């Protein structure tokens, strides 16, 4: 029997790692991409925020939890729910929680808790505050502590029931804006409380690559080595090979979906607008060296016509490339890692994705 | 090696019959639904108006035609192209055509079947005007008497090209409105000329179920009863049935497709619109009987929760269970055709649809 949480590293090249997550209902490959479950994968991103709408945590949890919901009984992965409300409701924030507008509704650690809880998630975020960009020291500071002193009670909430504290896992998430300092306090706060993992919060907020990784230069070293290190919000293929490169393990991204419904298709030569007249006659799968079904069987202009002509059809398969090829990515990526030739591939990937 | 063309009846059952037309590209069992190639089936629909615009004929051609364009080696019917013409394009009409609008196009009885020849179907349809419903008797008899011309075109161009006489198979449409006797002139203008299948052509344009099984009653008997018989634009599952009962073996709907897009499920019970409240709950497949991929994994309630929520995936599951379930409504009818019970499945079949 797998147990509740365990992460063991194989191997390692510089700051990159690869190895596995074990849980109740499965085995996670890291370094992992998660997309979100709506759109192989070994977990997948459930929606707090939307489910907490429509129906209902409750309801949810009256209709036998998300993973029976969904039909996916491997691990998912809920967000606190916080970022989004922040990003998509009328806010009111306090020492308490978020209340956010048909009629209103609290947000606090203890309820992000419980609704992660009834939802039946295997990973389950701290509440934290997504602080903006660009922040002053001061706002940062007084932020990142706020969002210290939620993470002990998600920790204790957590704690309180049995179900969850047995089976789940809790990650903490890591604030403090662009600054060294307080990035360090979080990370200490975090460690202290002790948590399963922890994530790299406060990122991919329009601060752009260079910002991004000069913040994870120093901050993912103040993590914990040996627990998953989770970088919340990206990426862009190249945002995840410099992530693994400087020591991230998971990743969440909306962009594999959002392309595939607005028709970019990823490629190892990078992206290409499927809709542009140039792929009208164009024979080649979406990607000449992909080995997801799609490119198996169907060429860019056909799926240009399905897309011109408003297909569903056309979405759903620009969606099943995108993915595969996340996919794909991570594999390279792993392999690379354990064979001592991420580097070299990283090199590589970049020459050609940027060609 | 399978026959150019070769339509074999194996039971019969009053009106109904079912069996096989084998051609090159594989086995149809009758009675057939043919859906769309864009949306199991052994003949899918090409769209020869929209291809004759995006991205052309001659581009079709020159990409390897339909089959290699759409990655669907078996059997392919398409349409003449008038019909969407009239109903979708300004348009001047002609003994020569129907000229229409970016720049002007004309189609006439050998353009079509050029066109038709460049996609590369397995059945083509000979160019024909649906005559609008109502009519009166003297344009509806003009109206026919310039199709069984337009017929006759269309068996000319057809034959002088050797590749399509060769490995392609031409059906002639019958028109004549509701009139009993203009459908009899139309059906023997038809079977002078001579053709692979026959179709009903001019319903399915707004006459209601009560008139249109009124028409195909004395209709489809003026057919020769050795070819198969294709109702065009028809129809919803009840529409099926009863036409089988009247001696149709073919059928084309967008219904399915439409449906799967626009929130309405196909059920033994009748249509469901999935999109409404009383199924945010429902445990049960989109239908408790279908063998479907999407009712063996997936509730009403979560695919009624993609849809509310605008995601891709629900929409295509939709699809997926609708063309199954149109599907399994063929093989139903054709097992009871040859098992002598079909009398007693159209009597159950509405019963419960209904019900
Ligand atoms: C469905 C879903 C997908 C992804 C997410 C992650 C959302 C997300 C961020 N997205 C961009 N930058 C982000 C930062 C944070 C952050 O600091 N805290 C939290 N809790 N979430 C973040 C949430 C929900
Ligand atoms: C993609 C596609 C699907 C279906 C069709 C069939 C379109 C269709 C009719 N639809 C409803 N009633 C119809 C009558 C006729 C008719 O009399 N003639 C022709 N040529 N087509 C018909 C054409 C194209
Ligand atoms: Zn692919
Ligand atoms: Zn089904």
């Amino acid at each position: 029997d797998r147990p509740r949480f365990s992460f063991s590293i194989a191997a390692r090249e510089g700051k990159a790692r690869t190895g596995t997550i074990e849980m109740k209902r499965g085995v996670i490959r890291t370094p992992a991409f998660m997309p979100v479950g709506t759109a192989g994968a070994d977990i997948i991103l459930g929606n707090t925020y939307h489910l907490m709408l429509r129906p209902g945590a409750e309801r949810i949890a009256k209709l036998g939890g998300l993973h029976s919901f969904m039909g996916w009984d491997r691990p998912i992965l809920t967000d606190s729910g916080g970022y989004q409300v922040m990003s998509l409701s009328l806010t009111k924030q306090s020492e308490e929680g978020v209340t956010f507008k048909g009629s209103r509704h609290m947000l606090s650690p203890e309820r992000s808790i419980e609704i992660q809880h009834l939802l039946g998630s295997d990973i389950v975020m701290a509440f934290d505050e997504c602080t903006p960009y660009p922040a002053t020291p001061s706002r940062a500071a007084s932020s990142m502590e706020r969002s210290m002193r939620w993470a002990k009670r998600s920790r204790d909430a957590f704690d309180s029931r049995k179900e969850q504290a047995e089976n789940a896992a809790l990650f903490g998430i890591q604030q403090g804006s662009v600054f060294e300092n307080l990035r360090q306090q979080s990370a200490d706060a975090l460690a202290e409380i002790g948590f399963d993992g922890y994530a790299v919060g406060g990122l991919a907020v329009g601060e752009g690559q260079d910002e991004m990784f000069r913040v994870l230069d120093f901050s993912v070293p103040m993590l914990p080595d040996d627990k998953p290190h989770y970088l919340m919000g990206v990426g862009k293929p190249d945002d995840i090979v410099g992530a693994v490169e400087r020591g991230i393990d998971m990743f969440d991204c909306v962009l594999p979906t959002r392309s595939g419904r607005n028709g970019q298709a990823f490629t190892w030569d990078g992206p290409i607008n499927i809709r542009n007249a140039r792929f009208s006659e164009d024979l080649k799968p979406l990607d000449s060296e992909c080995h997801c079904a799609v490119c198996q069987k169907w060429s860019r202009a056909y799926i240009h016509h399905l897309i011109r002509a408003g297909e569903i059809l056309g979405a759903m398969l620009m969606t099943e490339h995108n993915i595969a090829f996340y996919q794909q990515l991570m594999q390279k990526i792993r392999d690379s890692i354990s064979e001592g030739r991420f580097s070299q591939f990283a090199q590589d990937f970049r020459a050609r994705y940027f060609a």
